[PDB]
């Protein structure tokens, strides 16, 4: 289940296709210059996590893909993950 928190370096995302791949949400993220990785869940896809470098730069991606269509049915939610 979803939870959130003050900003963090890593997040938590709902809602993917039931077939992302780590490639994608790399292609995605890494556009921004605190990207690290990402761990998708290749049983199920339709969740994952995302790392990064900084709690602000993390914060600026959820910001920025928070409801974008990975694909035109699976609008990306983004949640702050926990460490």
């Amino acid at each position: 289940a979803q939870t959130e928190q003050p900003p963090n370096q890593i997040l938590f995302l709902t809602n993917l296709p039931e077939e992302t791949n780590e490639m994608m949400l790399s292609m995605l993220f890494n556009q921004f210059p605190g990207f690290k990785e990402v761990r998708l869940v290749p049983n199920r896809h339709d969740i994952a996590f995302v790392e990064f470098t900084t709690e602000l730069q993390s914060n600026a991606a959820k910001e920025a893909l928070q409801g974008f269509k990975i694909t035109p049915t699976h609008a990306m939610k983004i949640t702050f993950a926990k460490k």
